[PDB]
């Protein structure tokens, strides 16, 4: 028995303000029903579904039935429960299912949706400002680091020693003088490491969150880079530190800049804002002396960060600086009490003051790890997506994962992790996942593949035909390599001698096809093969497909079985050297292609 | 490869701020390494494992870490990382995993436990008044059915006829009188269905929330049922029907009784309490006129529920009521703007107010599907376990379904949906998860059973050994039987010769053995067999094992391969005809067994 659905058209279709699901069925001992099953407030409806008169292509069975939109809430959970004489069986994103899928894995669609439409459109860059670029027109005492900080010249080796104070000197107006870089690389979206005061390098020790760090070129130069951005029809995303602040902090001071800061204080009036012993000590964080963390107990530091009309995450988002979204830093342990109590609460708190200054703003955290609680209760609209796709690529292209442990998955794990995750998530969430292959977090993913190097283009096609948008870390796109922080912060490297311009192109190619294609934006996606070496998978929109093959190991051929999501006028090549004919692919040794319909 | 852990003793271990975790394994090719991966306010650790010098067991590798307790959340999540040079291999409560298991699919254990830790020590009886017992010394209009309710006499057949109206007269003076009954019966706790003063037989339509209807006794019945409950050392669990109320509520007074009603007044106190149309006529949910829902929305309305001190549910737990929690009817849907908008933060209001007057206090929710986003907020105790114990028996033994829909599931899938669902709970919950095999809402068990009825007896074994607290709806145990609501809610046979005592005395008999074996209340679960006919499943605790066998077709022998919890110095049989022995189940057909350890 075989059966199709995605929840996307042609499967689904709106039609006065009900929503119309398709599922398609095939094989020889096909079941006489088929319960549409599908939520309303939480309540499981048992749906009739009927058998379409036309076959939607050679062999396929179509039924149809019908989600009363006007009730219920805006995110539509459903699956398929086929129906025989004497036994049943569910379809859902994950194939067959005996027994009924977990509530949280159904097919999902969110009707209407609220969620930032803009997010699915966008091809983001990730930028460490201090190692971008310096701006044409261009020392002190780091207390936390017990000394001063160091300047480097940008192409002086990058080394371990005063890892969070060695600045190159980059800045906001040196991103505003390579917009045209950006524009012509595809880029549509920023997302910038924190910029606010902070005496560090990387300024997620938070000194002023009122103020852009004069180091940076301060207020003056990020205003220039909202405008230069927002003339280039381009998105901005600041990185929000809200876990924590640094300890150089007014509200904190331990080297005692002023008065009244809690670390020496008793009667301050941030004394509840922080953790204290009972004799009035000041705890460290997880080791982290220089970044003590916010306790979110505190009614008053609640209207500071999110509550009231001028709290911070309200204060960037309108104008004039107008910002577009925040990134959260350590969005996972965010809390009361020194820990992560509450966590859920206080960064949907978050979210929603977001969504009261800037309607469409786009907010996600940073999840190394399984974000689907918050996800699956709409705390925020996006993760970084470590969980559904960094990790399954480094496990399956570089053997290795979060932890550098050894890894050893083939196709079929590979794809099984990849579609669980996304089980989780509704389709509009599904698109808007932040995929990126490394970070400033990270080691550089090009360094991670060793001796698979050659295997780093099969990533980025793969990056740009997943569903969710990408996200580039700067300098991935010319070959930047290096090991995990401080090593992968490296300058940017702007003399083309020392960039690898082959990888630029075809990172320029695969944005080209993105900003074309419907499919690699708002498409449904299926895995048709995944055995071994090789990933087969189609992303369909409407009549639309495009169709993706990635062959991690030697050259060989592989058998596509009839599909009736294949079933097209015709294919045309735009990327890679694969050859699809009469059912068979030709896959070079580590290859990716990609293929669009008619 | 093989791998045991369950979380408890004898593989956890609480020391001096710490929890101790073990892991067993056994094979050929064991990893070099094994990482326990723990997470610490919702950040992933990596906490390294030591081979302890001593074999457990034969053939048996230990390795050992630690938890460390001072810091984190209650819930402790913790996995296995097994590590070779080139590969490794997840073990959580699904056995092995090639790709990271869910966050919320991992072992747990909530410790500190601020759980009603009295529920894993109770066997529950849920009575419908009206039709368990009618007090030694003992009509009017019904406004939403358009006409007077009916009398009938114990002995008069139950009709489909005016099935909310018909009333056999049970009350609460006659519960009291059969406690003796009950407590032969191994009954520990009661939940009763609503009391409160409703037109209606089963009071769904509450019309006064602080007064208990005077057909079941009034005040002074219920007051005499917490003295005499109390006296006995029997816990008392209400039902609080908090989704809607009555159509004849003077909140929302339908049928005018009096003034100020919200249902026919704009100006009534309780007006934006319900949902009116643009005109101002009141909506209907789903069909059903007479249980107009309340609006969350509203903050007078919060208030008169839970958020005040004088709250109703607050109020039936404080003196002179003090009762042992609520059973929260309709808990999936109650919320705001007439659907299940913020739901979850709602139950949870519910259940911090009933926490905050009684710190003990049961919570749990009626949840026909899947309760585990619930569960897994913690926005209640527990839930009446349908999806993880009814329904997979529904399936297994009597081929049928929450939609009464054929379901044909063998061993193997049974224990997978079981083990699944559990999977997604920490041990403390799920030994609270509320287990019965019908209710007032559902098919009697024993009529779903069809040409099949023998098997009964094995569900009764089961729902006393599968982790969770049993409860029996009322005449389960004399062999009562009928079709779902309203036939599932007849008058209870006093009369012996109309009681199956066989199975009488096999309910009796289970709760002994729950009460004797600490296994049945606190321990572990592992299934060791499980394939077609058969399921093998062994509770642990500490030193003690009880076993388990059932086999629901014909006579076969079973053979059970070594497995380190099953190395005991004998096994004791305590019920039914199974016999182990050298290995080797001999199991009669329809048949299940208990076995204690030594
Ligand atoms: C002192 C450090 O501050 C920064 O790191 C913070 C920051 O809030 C964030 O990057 C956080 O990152 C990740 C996640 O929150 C975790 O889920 C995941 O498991 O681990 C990630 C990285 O740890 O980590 C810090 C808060 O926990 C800054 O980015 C760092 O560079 C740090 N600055 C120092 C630190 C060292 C040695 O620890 C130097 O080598 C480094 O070069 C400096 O920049
Ligand atoms: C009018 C009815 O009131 C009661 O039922 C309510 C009640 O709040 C609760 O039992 C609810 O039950 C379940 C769950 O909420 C759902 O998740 C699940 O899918 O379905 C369950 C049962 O529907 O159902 C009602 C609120 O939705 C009372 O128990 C019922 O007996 C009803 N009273 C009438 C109804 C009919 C026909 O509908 C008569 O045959 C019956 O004998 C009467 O008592």
């Amino acid at each position: 028995l075989k059966a199709w659905h995605l929840p996307v058209a042609p499967f689904i279709k709106e039609q006065q303000e009900r929503l119309m699901i398709t599922l398609w069925l095939s094989g020889d001992d096909l079941p006489p029903r088929v319960t549409l099953r599908a939520e309303e407030d939480n309540e499981e409806l048992s749906l009739p579904m009927h058998r379409l008169r036309q076959a939607p292509h050679p062999g396929v069975v179509a039924w149809r039935g019908e989600i009363n939109l006007v009730n219920g809430q805006p995110r539509r959970r459903y699956s398929f429960k086929l129906l025989w004489a004497d036994r049943q069986l569910w379809f859902t994103p994950q194939e067959f299912n005996r027994f009924p899928p977990a509530r949280l894995e159904q097919f999902a669609v969110d009707l209407p949706d609220s969620g930032p439409q803009w997010v699915a459109d966008q091809v983001f860059y990730q930028i460490f400002p201090d190692r971008f670029a310096r701006s044409q027109s261009r020392t002190y005492y780091h207390h936390a680091a017990g000394h001063d900080i160091v300047r480097k010249a940008w192409d002086e080796p990058l080394t371990a020693e005063a890892g969070g104070s060695t600045f190159y000197g980059g800045d906001l107006d040196g991103i505003s003088e390579k917009l045209p870089y950006l524009k012509q690389l595809g880029v549509t979206a920023l997302y910038l490491n924190p910029v606010f005061v902070a005496p560090s390098v990387h300024k997620y020790d938070t000194e002023d969150y009122r103020r852009v760090d004069p180091q940076f070129g301060g207020d003056a130069a990020l205003l220039r880079l909202r405008h230069n951005t927002q003339k280039e029809g381009m998105r901005l995303i600041l990185d929000g530190v809200f876990n924590h602040s640094g300890d150089s902090h007014a509200w904190f001071d331990r080297h005692q800049r002023g008065s009244g800061g809690a670390c020496h204080n008793a009667d301050s009036p941030w004394r509840d804002w922080y953790n204290f012993s009972p004799e009035g000590v000041a705890h460290d964080w997880l080791g982290y002396a220089s970044l003590p963390k916010l306790d979110y107990r505190s009614s008053t530091l609640i209207d500071e960060i999110y509550g009231g009309e001028d709290s911070v995450v309200r204060h960037w988002l309108k104008a004039p600086w107008s910002m577009d979204g925040w990134r959260l830093d350590v969005v996972h342990m965010l809390g009361e009490g020194g820990g992560a109590r509450n966590n859920l609460r206080h960064i949907a708190g978050i979210t929603q003051a977001a969504k009261l200054e800037r309607p469409d703003a786009f907010v996600f955290g940073e999840h190394f790890g399984d974000a689907r609680q918050w996800l699956q209760a709409d705390v925020e609209d996006s993760a970084m997506n470590y969980r559904g796709f960094t990790f399954p690529l480094w496990g399956f292209l570089a053997n290795t994962d979060i932890s550098y442990d050894p890894q050893k998955i083939d196709a079929q794990t590979c794809m099984a992790w990849m579609d669980n995750y996304r089980a989780g998530l509704s389709h509009q969430q599904q698109l808007r996942m932040f995929n990126q292959l490394d970070s400033h977090n990270t080691a550089r993913f090009k360094s991670l593949l060793g001796k698979d190097v050659a295997r780093l283009p099969l990533a980025v096609v793969w990056l740009f035909s997943w569903p969710g948008v990408p996200c580039i870390y700067y300098g991935d796109e010319v070959g930047v390599d290096g090991n995990n922080d401080p090593f992968c912060r490296k300058p940017f490297p702007w003399d083309p001698a020392l960039q690898d311009g082959d990888l630029l192109d075809l990172y320029k190619r695969m944005s080209k096809l993105r900003k074309a294609h419907q499919a690699l934006r708002y498409g449904g996606c299926q895995v048709i093969y995944a055995e071994d070496n090789v990933v087969v998978f189609v992303r369909v929109y409407k009549q639309q497909r495009v169709l993706v093959a990635i062959n991690r190991g030697e050259a060989c051929e592989v058998v596509i079985e009839d599909s009736p999501l294949l079933d097209v006028n015709g294919w045309q090549l735009k990327e890679g050297a694969g050859a699809l004919h009469d059912g068979v692919l030709t896959l070079p040794a580590i290859s990716a292609s990609v293929w669009f319909s008619r």
